[PDB]
């Protein structure tokens, strides 16, 4: 057993907060903004010895991220950006920093109470995106 256990599982997304804007910051397209906004994700989230997946279902779309805290890695975003990413644990935070083109994001995920929150950060905007287990 691992602390991280706590995240492990199939979450649903049932409310959003500044999505829209958010993405704005990100540079995303009106198109692209509106359809993923529509989107109602799932999130299955695992642990396999160190290495973490975070698998994202959507009818927008679907992506997948493994990775080793603390190990930088390669990502092409759900938006196709191409980034630098680093996850750690911060006091029981994942913690997932995006950097690409001078830019950066920064991604957090905590449990309160039954729920999983994910706070995402760019500039002076915070989004909050919360999920109930599936
Ligand atoms: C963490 C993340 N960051 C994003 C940044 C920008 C855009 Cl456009 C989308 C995302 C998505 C996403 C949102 C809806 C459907 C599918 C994916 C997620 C994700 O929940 O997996």
């Amino acid at each position: 057993s691992h602390m991280c256990d706590a995240f492990v599982g199939t979450w649903k997304l049932v409310s959003s907060e500044n999505f829209d804007d958010y993405m704005k910051e990100l540079g995303v397209g009106f198109a692209t903004r509106k359809v993923a906004g529509m989107a109602k994700p799932n999130t299955i989230i695992s642990v396999n010895g160190d290495v973490i997946t975070l698998k994202t279902e959507s009818t927008f779309k679907n992506t997948e991220i493994s990775f080793i805290l603390g190990q930088e890695f390669d990502e092409v975003t759900a938006d196709d950006r191409k980034v630098k990413s680093t996850i750690t644990l911060d006091g029981g935070v994942l913690v997932h920093v995006q950097k690409w083109d001078g830019k950066s994001t920064t991604l957090k995920r905590k449990r309160e109470d039954d729920k999983l929150v994910l706070e995402l950060v760019m500039k002076g905007v915070t989004c909050t995106r919360v999920y109930e287990r599936a």
